[PDB]
């Protein structure tokens, strides 16, 4: 038979795509970036690159998943030369998990630390926190002053518990000496992969069943946190500072460059996750309304998450006597630095901390389930043997992720967690989707894509989407790729500086995913027999239409195909 | 078809079974252990445990390979319950290579260093050697004194070049801080695996073609080295010290146990290598004469290698004015410490050094080819899919060995090379051969084994072999296992105290191979349907004789089977 597995409960697909859209990025990247770019001057470019990019790629991916009901790697049965591109979106799907699951363990250790009456991030001292030699200072009892940002000030109790209490960074000095993997983090990383295996072994049914909770919990958590925080003193400061009427902070090195990255990273369009989640769906399904609703809910959730984050920041600035400029933070780990301390500052800190940490666990587990579904599903469709042994392939993928995420849970965990995040999703996931858009628009045609969409739902997409898919979106992706490649800085942590070979290793990891396109192109060209004008016809023409290759009448070789809008 | 691949040239099988036994062990273990256990009082226990063990296991393995023409794992088609034991002899076959190939790279770097007019081990100084500020001392220019053994004296030029010049141990502090893998060793470890892949991809033909040289070279090398060394002043000292008329150093402890492990480690009997090299052989082949000749050549080669080693040691003691007690050496690396320096002490050091290093390279390549061939043949005869794609499976095995031997080529390479060597072949390979002998003698029967041997050649083995296979060899193996388990000392590499978790990791690595027997027994018991008295019949009875299982007439359940000699 065929693994259709259509969602009997229609709400399952919507909840799944919403969960895949809303992740920790919407929590910790949107608020800081919005203020750093201007606040009110960040929402307009966000909406601009949200209607010219994202939503177009989201619609394209949904249509490719529904019409071409197949896997992520095998979605290119209409353009075999770009099939290797699918492999890329699988590898990028794995490397990211190598650190992403670790970010879930960091959300579990704290969750285990929150089952107490006194929280460790409240005050200094050995409370599962390793204090330094008189360096940790109690800000509540010491009003002397501060000379660094709260993200850069590694002497606060919360930052101390994050660096030494959880990660144990005090016994690591770089990637050259990583040390031994922490066992308290190994248990928290093993429970996560066990849950992922037990939730992704039967198929998409249990996946949607777990999504039903892991997606609905964070919205309620954020709503309750906003209701509690808006009344706290300081929220009016942070909300009105990050959202100001005179939001004019635009330069050429600003929102027009930075909003281009957050959109793609927060939406999730252009990935095997959407191709898989749309393959297990009915053929006559409206995906335009889904493409609009998912992106709108994603943007509204990012907006309210920034609201809550800056309310927390304003409360912290009104309680620690610091200015809003110093409350702006950077780095990968931020939901663990400022938010647990702010929860501790309020009464009943245990309940709010447990709720926030179970929200972060639900979000992380849902995102990891999506990422591992992009791998387990989409690769089995290529190798028919893996389809029947789905439990075994799921176990193998989970065990490989567990055994290859040990470098990110070591003593220098953040030193091997800011290296994969920077290169795996930094540039590879951009060239991959650029090649995808090119193969879909210029090689498969936008008119044929529109006809397929009309056969799916019943209406042909307007000229706007047809022009954005071939002209606007590919140019946008190429521009972002050029900006990422040319404007490249050496990877450096808050204070640590990576050795020169670290950049080489990161670029090699990026190339491992990026060069999958030309390698597979050469493989397909050499593995086929015929003339030089016939091997080209195998790779730019649909498989199910290969019978027309003998007829010598191919639409692609005509001029009307490339100039169709 | 069937991959018979019988040795058309009969000399190929002999060279393969002989070269596989003669390796670096026969070079660096037999001489020191012989003198430590008595010298002339060590040849007698050697011959004793060479006729009650080894030769019996060698004959058994050759007969199992010739009669049961299959792989190492699937040689148990007559006793399925012990088939998992085969898996052990595969895994132990891989872990060893993880360090063994590294020992080949150490024989290549020196080989590349010997293409000069002045050798680096001659005198101190930066000559591809990293010395200390004032630790290295010129023995020719400084006759002050010495207070440590030449093995542990890390201030000699050759020892300095071995520790810091090649391995770069100065920038390592143990297994907790291994550092980055050395590239000068990475290239030498990659060339070796490339040669292994290009020599083991076609099959056993190119394997025998390469063995034709890699086995014939070391004998000529040792012969020329002995001819050159016997005339040097000092050889009469070392030869007469390690071989003395009053050789009486007898002790109840550590005099018969050391030979018991050295015989097994230097012969190779009881391994998938013999089962593989005998599977690709004619059915009507004399293996008794082969089992005798291979072991005799192995012992004679070990004897002459000890002769040459102690000739070199006596020359060094007569030249450096040290006593023979201080020239006795320990540790894994010895052919690189004393032998290159002794070659340097003679005129024309470049030629003798190149010859000795190409001999070491030939021996290492032969051993690695034998091990990888055993692995590939076992995993191919177990999984029929891997038989046709032999090139791809060979490439995968070589690439996995290259990517998993990077811990042994690091700055602290000898710290990850004395851990696998101690636990992989220390105890697991002994319990494996114990289970093999038990399943062959008590479960398959020695009378049936003798009948199979008679069907192979034409004569039934005598009562001596039939009694040693069931009584002497299993008791010997159990005694060696008990001594290795009870008399266990923590790993100490030149007074370096390994952390407590190192012993746990080593025992876990040993268990990964050892527990393959009960796990597979439970798997076979649960994976079969029937009564409790019928599931036992599937696993202790031959597969091709399973038709008798339904007939309720099984020889194993009778008393005459267990009491047959
Ligand atoms: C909006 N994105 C949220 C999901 C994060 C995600 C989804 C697939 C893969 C991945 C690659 C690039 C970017 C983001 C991801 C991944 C693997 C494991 C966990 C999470 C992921
Ligand atoms: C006396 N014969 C020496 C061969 C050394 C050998 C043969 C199989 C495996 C192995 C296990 C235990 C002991 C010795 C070995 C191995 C893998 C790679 C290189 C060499 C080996
Ligand atoms: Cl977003
Ligand atoms: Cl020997
Ligand atoms: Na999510
Ligand atoms: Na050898």
């Amino acid at each position: 038979a065929q693994p259709r597995e259509t969602w009997g409960k229609k709400i399952d697909f919507l909840l799944s795509v919403v969960g895949f859209a809303v992740d920790l990025a919407n929590v910790w990247r949107f608020p800081y970036l919005c203020y750093k770019n201007g606040g009110g001057a960040f929402l307009i470019p966000y909406t601009l690159f949200l209607i010219i990019a994202g939503m177009p790629l989201f619609y394209m991916e949904l249509a490719l998943g529904q019409y071409n009901r197949e896997g992520a790697a095998t979605v290119w049965k209409i353009c075999p030369f770009f099939k290797g591109v699918g492999y890329a979106v699988i590898l990028i799907a794995l490397y990211v998990g190598f650190y992403y699951n670790v970010i879930i363990a960091w959300s579990l250790y704290y969750l285990f630390s929150s089952f107490t009456l006194n929280l460790p991030w409240t005050d200094c001292g050995h409370t599962w926190n390793s204090p330094n030699c008189t360096d940790p200072k109690l800000l509540n009892g010491s009003v002397l002053g501060n000379h660094t940002k709260y993200s850069k000030y590694k002497f606060t109790p919360a930052a101390e518990f994050y660096e030494r209490g959880v990660l144990h960074l005090h016994e690591s000095s770089g990637i050259h000496d990583i040390g031994l993997p922490q066992w308290q983090l190994l248990l928290c990383l093993m429970v996560v992969v066990i849950v992922l295996y037990f939730s992704l072994w039967k198929g998409v049914k249990t996946s949607g069943k777990v999504v039903w909770i892991t997606a609905t919990l964070p919205y309620f958590v954020l709503f309750v946190l906003l209701v509690h925080g808006v009344t706290l003193p300081g929220a009016s400061n942070g909300i009105n500072a990050y959202l100001h009427i005179d939001f004019y902070r635009l330069k050429e090195a600003t929102v027009w460059i930075d909003a281009a990255t957050q959109i793609f990273f927060s939406l999730g369009a252009g990935f095997g996750v959407l191709i898989a989640f749309a393959s297990y769906n009915k053929f006559d399904n409206n995906c335009y309304r889904d493409a609009l609703l998912t992106s709108s809910i994603n943007c509204i959730t990012s907006f309210v998450s920034g609201f809550a984050i800056f309310s927390i920041l304003g409360y912290m600035a009104h309680e620690h006597k610091v200015n809003i400029e110093d409350v702006a933070t950077e780095g990968a780990g931020l939901v663990f630095i400022l938010y647990p301390e702010a929860i501790s500052t309020l009464s009943g800190s245990t309940f709010w901390a447990v709720v926030f940490f179970v929200m972060l666990l639900a979000l992380g587990l849902d995102s990891s389930m999506g990422g591992m579904e992009a791998v387990i599903t989409g690769l089995a469709d290529d190798f028919q043997v893996l389809k029947r042994h789905r439990k075994l392939f799921t176990f193998g993928v989970t065990f490989s992720t567990f055994l290859l995420a040990l470098f990110c849970i070591t003593k220098g965990g953040i030193y091997v967690l800011t290296l994969l995040d920077t290169f795996a999703a930094g540039t590879s996931i951009l060239f991959a989707v650029l090649m995808e858009a090119i193969g879909v628009s210029w090689f498969y045609g936008v008119d044929r894509f529109s006809n397929d969409i009309q056969q799916m739902m019943g209406f042909r997409p307007g000229l706007y989407w047809r022009l954005c898919w071939k002209f606007v979106s590919p140019a946008f992706l190429l521009f972002v790729v050029v900006v990422s490649i040319i404007n490249f800085k050496p990877l450096t942590y808050d204070d640590y500086i990576f050795p020169p070979w670290a950049n080489w290793v990161g670029w090699g990891i990026a190339l491992s995913s990026m060069v999958l396109v030309p390698i597979y192109v050469i493989y397909k060209f050499l593995s086929t027999q015929g003339s030089l004008w016939e091997r080209l016809a195998y790779g730019i023409t649909p498989e199910n239409e290969h019978h027309l290759v003998a007829q010598r009448d191919i639409r692609q070789f005509q001029l009307q195909h490339w100039l169709a809008i």
